[PDB]
C-alpha cells in the first residue's frame, strides 16, 4: 500500500476578519516544513473544518499543496464528513489538486452502523486512487469504528492504509496492531504519542506540533529509528503543554497559545468556537514558558 | 414567551431513488395531523439531516407547512448546526417561508464551551422573530448545554423558551425546572416521556409517534391534563416499541418500522446510514406486533 506516515501537524486555520488569512497559512506551514514536518493536515478538527465553506476546505487544501511543491513534504488533505456525498465529493477534490491522501473522520453526529461505516468508506477509498486514513474520535463524533472494521476496510480496501486513533484507548491500539501489524496506526493524541508509536505505530498527526513542530518531529524520529529512551523523554517532556492544549475543546487553547506565541496575528475564531476563559488563557501562557518556542 | 409544546413528531424523511418523496412526505404528516398532533418538526436528527442537501432541508420544511395550513398543527422547523453562520441561515430561511418555530441542536462535533454555546444561540435567536427550542442530545453531538446555559439563554433571549432534552438525565430535568419553572421542558426521549411530563414538561418530540402518533399524542394529553395515571399506562404499554426503536441508530429502526407498516414503500437511507441487520429487522417486526397501527 502507498502509505503515509511520520510526523504530521493537524494545521490551525488562521482567520482576519472572519476570513481565511491565506498568507498566515502558507507561513505557517512554510514553518511547519523547516522544522522536520513530514505531512501537514490541512482542515482537519484542529482546522476548524465545521465552520469552513465546502469553498474554503477546497481553498486550504489547494494552499497546502502549492506550499509543499519542491519538499519532501506530504498533504495528507483533511476530507471527511457525516454524509457519504459530501466525503466522496471533498475526497474527489483533493485528489484532483494534488493531495498526497487524504484523512476522513468517522461520521458525526448521525452514528452510522459499523456496517454503514463499511459502507461509507468502502465509497470513499473506491472514489479515488490516492491513500485514505480513518480518523477515530469518539469523544466528538459519537461512533466509534471498530477494530473488525477498521481491519476488514484496511484488507478489503487497497488505499485505506492504517486510522488515526484518538480515543485514550491503548487496548484498542494492541488489539490493531495484533491482529493486522501491516496497517499504519497514526497517533491523534498528542498526550500518548510515544506509548502509541512503541507499540508499531508509525507517526502522529499533532495538536502540539503547530506551536512545537522541531520537538514532535524529534519525538517521532527517535521513535521511529527504535530510539525509546529519546522518543519517551521528549513524549514526557511535552506531557504538560500537551494536556493544557486540551483545557478547552481544541482547537481553542493551540490557537490561543499560537496568538501567545506571535505566531498569528489575531486570536479569532469561527463561532460556536470562542475565545477562552481569562484563567485558562493564563494558563496556557504559563506552560508555554517551559518551552522553545520556534519562530519564522 | 411564545411558545410550541404539545405532542410533536420527529418526521422521518422517505427516500425514493435516492430522491426525497415528497408526495410520501405530506402524506405521512397528514396522518400526523389526523392523529392528535400537534407539531411536526422537519428534518431533525429522525429526518436525516446530516444527509440532506441545504436546498432538500429547505422543501421539507416547505411541505411541512403547507400541509399544516388550515389545522391548529405547527411547524418547528429542523434549523441547527455546528456552525454559527449556517445554523442563522437555516433559521432565516424558516423564518422566511412559514415556520412557527425552530429546533436548533447543539453544535455537533467541534464541542463548543459554554460561552460558545451560549453565542450560538444568541445569534441565532437575534436573527428571527419566531419562537427557538435548544435542542441537547449529547450522545450524538459530544457536548452538553449546562442547565447554566440553557437559563441564561432563556432569560436573556426573548424567543429562546426551553429545550428538548435527549441525555437520559432525569436529574438535570429536575435542575432545569427547580430553578427556571418557566422554560418549556421538552422530552426527547421516548422511553421517559412520562416522568419528564410528570416533572412539568410541556411536551415531547418524539420517534415512536411516526408509527403510533394516536398513541403518543393520547399519553401527551392526559399528562397535560394531570390525568397522570393515564399517561403512565401508555408510557408502560410503549416502552418496548420504545427501546426496540433504538437497537440501532434512530433512524433505523423506526424507518425499517414504517416499512413493515406498510407506512413507506421503500426502505432507502442515505449514507452513512443503511438498512438494520438481518437480526434486528426481526425484533423489531417481532415488538410491532404488539401494537395497533393506525394506516392513513
Ligand atoms: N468541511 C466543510 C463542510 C462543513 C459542513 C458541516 N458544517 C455541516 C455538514 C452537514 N452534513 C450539512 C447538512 C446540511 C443540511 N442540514 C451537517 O450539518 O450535518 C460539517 O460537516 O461540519
Ligand atoms: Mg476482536
Ligand atoms: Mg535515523
Ligand atoms: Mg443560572
Ligand atoms: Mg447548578
Amino acid at each position: 500500500k502507498n502509505i503515509i506516515i511520520g510526523a504530521m501537524t493537524a494545521l490551525i486555520t488562521p482567520f482576519k476578519n472572519g476570513k481565511v488569512d491565506e498568507q498566515s497559512y502558507a507561513r505557517l506551514i512554510k514553518r511547519q516544513i523547516e522544522n522536520g514536518i513530514d505531512a501537514v493536515v490541512p482542515v482537519g478538527t484542529t482546522g476548524e473544518s465545521a465552520t469552513l465553506t465546502h469553498e474554503e476546505n477546497r481553498t486550504c487544501i489547494e494552499i497546502a499543496v502549492e506550499t509543499c511543491k519542491g519538499t519532501k513534504v506530504k498533504v495528507l488533505a483533511g476530507a471527511g464528513s457525516n454524509a457519504t456525498h459530501e466525503a466522496v465529493g471533498l475526497a474527489k477534490f483533493a485528489k484532483e489538486h494534488g493531495a498526497d491522501g487524504i484523512l476522513s473522520v468517522a461520521p458525526y453526529y448521525n452514528k452510522p452502523t459499523q456496517q454503514g461505516l463499511y459502507e461509507h468508506y468502502k465509497a470513499i477509498a473506491q472514489s479515488v486512487d490516492i491513500p485514505v486514513l480513518l480518523y477515530n474520535v469518539p469523544g466528538r463524533t459519537g461512533c466509534e469504528i471498530s477494530t473488525d472494521t477498521i481491519i476488514k476496510l484496511f484488507r478489503d480496501c487497497e488505499n485505506i492504509y492504517g486510522v488515526k486513533e484518538a480515543s485514550g484507548n491503548i487496548d484498542k491500539c494492541v488489539d490493531l496492531l495484533a491482529h493486522e501489524p501491516r496497517m499504519m496506526l497514526i497517533s491523534g493524541e498528542d498526550a500518548i504519542n510515544y506509548p502509541i508509536l512503541s507499540n508499531g505505530g508509525k507517526g502522529v498527526i499533532s495538536v502540539t506540533s503547530n506551536l512545537l513542530p522541531d520537538m514532535i518531529s524529534a519525538l517521532t524520529h527517535f521513535a521511529l529509528d527504535e530510539n525509546y529512551k529519546e522518543a519517551k523523554k521528549i513524549n514526557d517532556e511535552l506531557y504538560n503543554i500537551n494536556k493544557i492544549l486540551f483545557c478547552e475543546s481544541n482547537p481553542i487553547p493551540i490557537k490561543t497559545a499560537m496568538y501567545l506565541a506571535g505566531l498569528i496575528e489575531s486570536l479569532e475564531f469561527r463561532l460556536p468556537l470562542c475565545s477562552p476563559s481569562k484563567e485558562n488563557f493564563a494558563k496556557i501562557e504559563e506552560v508555554m514558558k517551559k518551552y522553545k518556542i520556534k519562530g519564522f
